[PDB]
Parts: structure tokens; C-alpha cells; sequence
């Protein structure tokens, strides 16, 4: 089983780039990193900044997550995102995104020891 | 009971302010859209655009909602918003949240005849 801070870097993790550069990045980038194996995930934001930057926001804002938690942490800086969400022509095994690439805080819920990102919360 | 698109107008909308002008501005529009009423709702966005700005992105860019529905709509533009999250310092009845302010696009479900904004998903 992946663990829970490995599954947030493959998920929301791309330090190779510093912006998308096209609207395939997100048809590309979901496949790729195997989020549309079985069913086409709906909505998967990458952050385009180093490991390191993205594990310092668990030190940063300590913030309220969208279903309550307190384990939430908004970065102090905007960082470079993709939003990639499923269009309308989308239908599995065929997944079809829409890239929106915006410079906004992220907030990531934290946990363990070391204290690391497991789930991107949002944008801001 | 309240109807979906009138507890929408109720938790997002503020029309009145071209943006937030204040760190104070949360905590005193959590408190007056009955948002703290018996609990302190953690997370909650309003945006400063028309009515009818808002409910024209129900005719925008269709997207995936984050819960797999289809029903979600993108706004062509950015639009001003104010995000709202209760701070560590928050604790019911005294609740304290930090505003942040941005200019993001949104994402908004729409439901019924009208075909209106019935939920808030996100920013980009
Ligand atoms: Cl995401
Ligand atoms: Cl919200």
C-alpha cells in the first residue's frame, strides 16, 4: 500500500516544471502519474515548486480544512499550480482535462512524523 | 427551509465591497450571514461580484465537480474573493478567522429552472 505522503507527492507534486506550458499538461500529467488507471479522477491540482517548499507549508499558517480538521496549513507565499479537472467531452478510458495554470497559497492537511503533506485542501 | 440557491447567495455572495479592506472582514461577515450561529463554519468563500456575474457562470466552462458530479461551472474571468478559515486562536463561541483575499476564477455547481449556483466547489 502507497503510503499517505508518498500518494500526495505523486499526486500533487510536479518540481520539473515551472508553469504548464500547454493545455495538454494536465491529459499528460494525469496519466502519467496513474490518476487515470481505472476512472479518470475528476480534479488533481500539481505544484509546480520544490519538495522541500511544499513540505514547509506543515510549518506555516496553521489553518481550519474544509471538513473541520485542524491539521491544515496555508503557505505564507503563492506558488505556481495546475488545476486540471475533467471537461465535458471526458468519458474513461478516453479522459479529456481542462488546464488552468494560476500563482495562489495552497493548503495541505499534514500528518506524521516527519509532519508532511498527505491531502491538498485548495487554492487560495 | 431555506432553498439551495438562497443559502448559496447567503454564504457567497457579498456585492457590496469591490474586496476585502480588512483582516477584520471575516470574522464580522462569518457572524452576520449566520455562518457562526451554533458552530463556527471552518472554511467559507464570498465573492465580490454582481449577482448576476455569479450566476452567469452557470452558462460558462462546464468542469468536473471535485465529488465526480458534472454539474460544475468554471468562470471564463477572475473574479474578486475573499477566503474565510477559522484560526487555531477559533473556538465557538469566539470564533476568529483569517481572511485572504485574491483574484481567482471559480467553480460553482448549478441547479434547477433557473439554472442557478446551488454550491461553492473552489477557487483557481
Ligand atoms: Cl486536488
Ligand atoms: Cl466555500
Amino acid at each position: 500500500k502507497e503510503t499517505a505522503a508518498a500518494k500526495f507527492e505523486r499526486q500533487h507534486m510536479d518540481s520539473s516544471t515551472s508553469a504548464a506550458s500547454s493545455s495538454n499538461y494536465c491529459n499528460q500529467m494525469m496519466k502519467s502519474r496513474n490518476l487515470t488507471k481505472d476512472r479518470c479522477k475528476p480534479v488533481n491540482t500539481f505544484v509546480h515548486e520544490s519538495l522541500a517548499d511544499v513540505q514547509a507549508v506543515c510549518s506555516q499558517k496553521n489553518v481550519a480544512c474544509k471538513n473541520g480538521q485542524t491539521n491544515c496549513y496555508q503557505s505564507y507565499s503563492t506558488m505556481s499550480i495546475t488545476d486540471c479537472r475533467e471537461t465535458g467531452s471526458s468519458k474513461y478510458p478516453n479522459c479529456a482535462y481542462k488546464t488552468t495554470q494560476a500563482n495562489k497559497h495552497i493548503i495541505v492537511a499534514c500528518e506524521g512524523n516527519p509532519y508532511v503533506p498527505v491531502h491538498f485542501d485548495a487554492s487560495v
